[PDB]
């Protein structure tokens, strides 16, 4: 019995299974107070203020509630390497690979991980408050939502989470004794210190190992006190279990922006877009159309559900409530909407800061008046011509969606947004056109799975670092929606922003100017005769694409589509599929790829 260490609410109020999963965790970690999250403005100042007196964060007073955290510098970002899932079998969590490492996921025996657990929990929250975080991904009492309970030692981790979900009491009510995911979180950093604090930043490096159990419906993460580590909503949550959920359950959980689109008409649709990291997906989320008459509003930035409803739309929900968003190039020509967000109640993490308590940041492109100074992210002065950047290149801001200007009406409806058009795309610098379209929903899960990105790596659908289970059989998931009764399958496109010409310039601007591509989408949907047809799908015909205002854009070389480079391309993504998905490999993928060969073989 933990009742006598209870500082904010009662453990005889919990649900059962909540009240055993705080009490048997509250035995192993032995922490000096349980506190069980309320989700009040009270609580989280409070908090603030706390880590404010203990040196954890600084404010910022140029804002309105705004604050910065600069971490030790070996815990600045997820790691892959420490990054596992468990099950009994292999095989189950990734496919067997040929040449025997694979890239689509880390396995980990049963056997193994409870020998690392039991060398790093025991009594790891001594001299500590655990926090109890009851959490929902997405709406409350959506019925695509699915509810957590994060236990941690890290204050920021609350006071991020609350940002990041919705958490607090009325989540415990809607609970009642309904299943959750078990969210267990350390620092690893038990009192009395054993090893140095760098920077007030709680962190055990050594033994940061970060593990999924989607067979016992938890998450277990030690030693990192950063971003998808800690906040175990933001990837292991979101994308790792609930992809194995959604492959169970019928539904797919991305790494997915959401977007509506409205023409000069007013006629509205939404879309859902699957980026890697450092592609952009925010930047599109809450783009500024540089097209007259034509409006974007943001749904969400970075994960999508997504089911199909009775009548055969493709429902999506955002399961988050903020944005825990790249500030590196972030500016007011980049991202005019993400600067209008992050000016109150936002938490910066690894950025710089100005003499006069403002953010700062590459590209940020704000220029200082003269006398303003810059400390950087190591809490150290920085000027422009030093070698370093002033921001750790992955450092984040962490702000409430409900503040974004163009914020979606229908951002939290219950039911979600009717989803007609699913994007895809990466860095490629050279081959790939600005855009073109999958002829079927077969080929454009092929489009999906054969993803890279700027050293040009694999990403099939933005989920290389996040699939939940073997990739294959996600595969087969996505191409069973084709015989789902009434499934009204949205259209599937594939971008790229970054083409460059021969001196290595971008050869399309982007950014705003990218709502001129989405134009072209949204008349295909429409069932526009805007299509060209090539070996790899449809592009837009010649003047299809509005070009006003760009001056002289070379279309040629940015839609060039050339034999020898997709000769290329085809027995690359052929070997990738061969040797990583093999056995598992879905019969249509492997007849896609056999087609879009022949195909390029016709050029
Ligand atoms: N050239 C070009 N660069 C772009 C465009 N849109 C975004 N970027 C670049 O993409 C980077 C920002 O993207 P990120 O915020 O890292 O991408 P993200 O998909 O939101 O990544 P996560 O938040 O990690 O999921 C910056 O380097 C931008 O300059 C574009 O239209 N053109
Ligand atoms: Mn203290
Ligand atoms: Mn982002
Ligand atoms: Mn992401
Ligand atoms: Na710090």
């Amino acid at each position: 019995d933990f009742s006598a260490k209870v500082i904010q609410g009662s453990l005889d109020s919990l649900p059962q299974e909540v009240r055993k999963f705080v009490e048997g965790n509250a035995q192993l970690c032995q922490p000096e107070y349980i506190h069980i999250c309320d989700g009040s403005e009270e609580e989280y100042g409070r908090l603030l203020a706390h880590m404010q007196e203990e040196g954890v964060i600084r404010k910022l007073k140029k804002y309105d509630n705004c604050w910065l955290a600069l971490t030790d510098p070996r815990d600045v970002a997820r790691i892959e390497s420490k990054t596992v899932i468990i099950t009994q079998e292999q095989r189950d969590t990734v496919p067997i690979p040929k040449s025997g490492q694979s890239q689509l996921g880390r396995w980990m025996s049963e056997e193994d991980f409870e020998k690392a657990f039991n060398a790093r929990f025991p009594g790891c929250m001594k001299g500590r408050t655990m926090y109890v975080i009851p959490f929902s991904m997405g709406p409350l009492g959506s019925p695509l939502a699915k509810i957590g309970i994060e236990l941690t030692d890290s204050p920021y981790v609350v006071a991020s989470m609350r940002i990041m979900t919705r958490m607090g009491t009325s989540v415990l009510e809607a609970l009642g004794d309904g299943e959750f995911i078990k969210c267990l979180h350390s620092v690893g950093c038990p009192l009395p210190l054993k090893k140095p604090l760098v920077n007030n930043w709680a962190c055990n490096p050594e033994l940061t190992l970060i593990a999924h159990l989607p067979d016992r419906r938890e998450i277990i993460s030690f030693g990192s006190g950063y971003g998808g580590n800690s906040l175990l909503g933001k990837k292991c949550f979101a994308l790792r279990i609930a992809s194995r959920l959604a492959k169970e359950e019928g539904w797919l959980a991305e790494h997915m922006l959401i977007l509506g689109i409205t023409n000069p008409e007013g006629k509205k649709k939404y879309l859902a877009a699957a980026f890697p990291s450092a592609c952009g997906k925010t930047n599109l989320a809450m783009m500024n159309p540089t097209l007259p008459g034509w409006k974007v509003e943001c749904v969400g930035d970075d994960i999508a559900w997504m089911k199909f409803d009775a009548q055969g739309n493709l429902r999506a929900i955002n399961p988050e409530n903020g944005f825990f968003g790249v500030a590196p190039g972030t500016s007011v020509k980049t991202n005019p909407n993400a600067i209008k967000t992050i000016q109150k109640n936002t938490i910066f993490t690894n950025v710089a800061e100005t003499s006069d308590g403002g953010v700062y940041w590459e590209g940020i492109d704000e220029p200082l008046a003269p006398g303003v100074t810059i400390t950087s992210w190591k809490n150290k002065e920085w000027r422009p011509q030093d070698e370093e950047p002033c921001a750790h290149p992955n450092s984040r801001f962490c702000t409430p969606a409900s503040q974004c200007p163009i914020i979606d009406p229908a951002w939290e409806s219950p039911e979600g947004v009717p989803i007609e058009g699913i994007i895809f795309g990466g860095r490629r610098p050279a081959g790939v056109p600005l855009v073109y379209e999958a002829l079927s929903w077969q080929h454009g899960v092929f489009v999906g799975a054969a993803m890279r990105s700027e050293v040009i790596m694999r990403d099939p659908f933005a989920m290389r670092p996040f699939f939940g289970y073997n990739f294959g059989k996600y595969l087969a998931h996505w191409l069973s929606m084709a015989h789902r009764p009434a499934a009204k399958l949205p259209k599937i496109f594939h971008v790229n922003w970054f083409r460059k010409d021969k001196n290595g310039k971008f050869l399309w601007p982007g950014f705003g100017e990218n709502s001129r591509v989405l134009e072209w989408m949204f008349g295909r949907i429409e069932g526009e005769d805007s299509a060209k047809l090539t070996p790899i799908g449809y592009v837009p015909k010649e003047d299809a694409l509005n070009l006003k205002g760009l001056g002289d854009v070379n279309v040629e070389e940015l839609f060039g589509i050339s034999k020898e480079f997709w000769e290329k391309e085809v027995e690359e993504i052929d070997k990738y599929l061969e040797d990583q998905v093999n056995a598992d490999l879905p019969y249509e993928i492997e007849r896609e790829l056999r087609a879009l060969k022949q195909r390029i073989s016709q050029m």
